[PDB]
Order: C-alpha cells, then structure tokens, then sequence
C-alpha cells in the first residue's frame, strides 16, 4: 500500500534535474521495509530526448545478482510530479517486457540541486504496489548525503539515521546503458 502525498520541491528546476545525465541511490527507506531487499543498487537517467520526457532505470540485487533494466515515459501531473511508465529492457534497449496496462509508478521530487536530490516513488504493477520508497540521490556514486538532502529528509518529517545506504555493496554501473536507454 502506498499512503503518502509526497509534496514536490518549491520551485524545482525541471531541466537541471531532466538534463540526461546518471542519479545513483546512496540511501533508501521503504515504509513498508519488507518490499525490498536489505542490500541494494540502483541507479537512473533522466533527460528529455526527441521532445519526450524519459527516465532509464536500473535495479540489481548485489547478493541475488538479479539484474534488471527499464525506460520510462514519463507524463506530468503538476511540477515535479510524474506517472511513469515502464518497459522491462536488457542494456541495449531490445524489450523483455511491453509497457503495459497497469504498470506504472508515480515519481516525485521533493528535494533536488546539481549534486543531490531526494525523491518518493509508489510502483504499481497491476494490483500490487511495493509501498512508499523514498530514495536519497547523488551525481556522485560515492558521496556521503551532506546537509542540503539531510535536511530535506527531515523537512519531510522522516529521519535520514533510518535509511539504508548502498554503499557497502561494491555496486557497480553501466552509465553508458542508462544514457543511451534514455532514447530507447
Ligand atoms: C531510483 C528510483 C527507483 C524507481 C523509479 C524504481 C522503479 C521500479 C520499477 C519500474 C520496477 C519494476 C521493473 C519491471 O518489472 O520492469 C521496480 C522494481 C523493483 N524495485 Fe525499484 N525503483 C527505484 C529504486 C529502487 C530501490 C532503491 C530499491 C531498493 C531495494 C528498489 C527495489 C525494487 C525491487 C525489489 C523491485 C522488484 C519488484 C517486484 O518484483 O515486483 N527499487 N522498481
């Protein structure tokens, strides 16, 4: 179940965040903390190709080894607050799986600038949903959340200590992918 209206940031700068490049997820917190692993990657690109709002995703369970990737057309609600699509891809964009009546997820930011952001995202796939997932984002895979998101997780009345990093599981990505996925 989701059950949070996650409010988008006050003057969120859409073509900074949308400008084409790679978003790694440094921390998660799920509120229903079963949907999801305890042990991570993920990471996305956001741009705008050929007039089309996008983003390409990527998942991979660092024990499991379970590898998948996604792009995703994305339509506007009000700013910084989108539905999104989705179609299962291998790296190059070939499709596993068709976008598809009822697979979807709502995207919101809540918190961006050039190096950070903070967003919340309910998935949906037909009936099931895997909760409320808000994730911490850096343009550097490897970088500590400073001050600007932490606050921004408090703004939003959750505490960053209860978020899960990433950062212990040598995750590794495909950069490449995801840019190019992004026209795809
Ligand atoms: C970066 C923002 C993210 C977005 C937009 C997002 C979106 C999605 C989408 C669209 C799928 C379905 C893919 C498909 O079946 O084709 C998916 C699956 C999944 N995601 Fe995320 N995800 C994000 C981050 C994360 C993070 C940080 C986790 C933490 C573990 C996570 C855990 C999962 C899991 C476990 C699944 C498989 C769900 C299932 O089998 O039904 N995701 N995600």
């Amino acid at each position: 179940a989701c059950t949070k209206n996650a409010i988008a940031q006050t003057g969120f700068n859409k073509d900074k965040y949308f400008n084409g490049d790679v978003w790694y997820v440094t921390d998660y917190l799920d509120l229903e903390p079963d949907d999801v692993p305890k042990r991570y990657c993920a990471a996305l690109a956001a741009g705008t190709a050929s007039g089309k709002l996008k983003e390409a995703l990527y998942h991979y369970d660092p024990k499991t080894q379970d590898t998948f990737y996604d792009v995703s057309e994305l339509q506007v609600e009000s700013l910084g607050k989108y539905t999104a699509n989705f179609k299962k891809v291998d790296k190059n964009g070939n499709v596993k799986v068709a976008v598809t009546a009822g697979n979807y997820y709502t995207f919101t930011v809540m918190y961006a600038d050039d190096s950070s952001a903070l967003i919340h995202v309910c998935l949906h796939k037909g009936n099931k949903d895997l909760g409320d997932l808000y994730a911490v984002l850096n343009r550097n895979k490897d970088a500590a959340a400073g001050d600007k998101v932490k606050s921004a997780v408090s703004a939003a009345t959750l505490e960053f200590s209860k978020f899960i990093s990433t950062k212990e599981n040598n995750c590794a990505y495909d950069n490449d992918s995801l840019k190019s996925l992004l026209t795809k």
